[PDB]
């Protein structure tokens, strides 16, 4: 899987867990097709989002639900979601890990990109 | 004026000047409609983007235009641009200030929310 | 002066108010001596520290008691404090901004150095 | 092994390879007693450090040699060093990964702590 995505939790030192992220690929028509999406695991990771042949070149938005992990945990956090977006495979295929270290009023996000 | 956007740069150590913020606020449809712009300053602030009577509650997107800050740097940037999607609640007199630090590969923003 | 520091809560998107902040700067014997100390402002930055004079090429430590900021608001922290060692180099006129950004298990420093 | 030391380049985009990293411990004399030091491997981490057994209660002290690794890069960065301190198994042993994310003017330092 060429695409993974690492949620980690800052206030509590831990990874995010159960944290729904909803992937989009930029269309012809300049709108944002569904292209994937999946939850973070107990160690904060969410793999096989996608393929090697579904992983084309294109624009991709990778929305990681914060507000919605936040809540779950009985916090009022001030973002809607941390959303990523890059254009991707644009020199052959690579391999992505999206990361997002949250806090209430705050986040990070950060891509490890490999050939 | 209740928003103020601060953009800084990691690689440089210096406030990110002339770098393209756009402000829209979700419309009913879930569309997002322009509603504030503007370049920040030497300072690597953006002032004046609104104003008490127009800056209602509602769901708004601060789209910074990372890619062509770094590219008229000569950098290599991962992203097409950083977002920060938030709400705006009216718990009292309050503004907000985002920030924004950039690097090349990752970005973190922070609100800043005073009375 | 030529040295302020900012700093910022991550959790309450608020300025940290009241932090201990330690200057140090390092003797020809490797060990650390006071320099500047003072606490955070309601704005969260600390003023006047040093003057031109007093603030010469050298290393420097920062140290900012976030341990004690945390207790202080009832959340359990990880580090005992924040620290940022730098080198001030004289490349023309210079004023130097060190900013951290605050969570109870994780923080980052930026250098804002500006002419 | 309780004890993991992960580097990333927000430059790159990248693992930060061969960076040193340096760990000590407080002495019962408040000095800085000298407790295991590596280098990050090709995936940016650094294992083996140190046993279930070494590695008891104590502030411990991980001092991340960020400054060697830019200038190998042939980058002249603000800081001398990333440096972590904390008090480890207060409650009894605990696994600590020490993350830290590296651009020449700021760093970010993240503990994730598991039992
Ligand atoms: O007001 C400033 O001069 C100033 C300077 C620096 Cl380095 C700053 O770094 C930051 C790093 C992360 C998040 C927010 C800030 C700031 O809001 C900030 C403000
Ligand atoms: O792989 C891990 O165990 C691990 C642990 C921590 Cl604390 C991490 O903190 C981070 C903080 C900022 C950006 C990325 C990471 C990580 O990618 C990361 C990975
Ligand atoms: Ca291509
Ligand atoms: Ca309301
Ligand atoms: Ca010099
Ligand atoms: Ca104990």
């Amino acid at each position: 899987c060429p695409l993974m995505v690492k949620v980690l939790d800052a206030v509590r030192g831990s990874p995010a867990i159960n944290v729904a992220v909803h992937v989009f690929r930029k269309a012809a028509d300049d709108t944002w097709e569904p292209f994937a999406s999946g939850k973070t695991s107990e160690s904060g990771e969410l793999h096989g989002l996608t393929t090697e042949e579904e992983f084309v070149e294109g624009i991709y938005k990778v929305e990681i639900d914060t507000k919605s992990y936040w809540k779950a945990l009985g916090i009022s956090p001030f973002h809607e979601h941390a959303e990523v977006v890059f254009t991707a495979n644009d020199s052959g295929p690579r391999r992505y890990t999206i990361a997002a270290l949250l806090s209430p009023y705050s986040y990070s996000t950060t891509a490890v990109v490999t050939n």
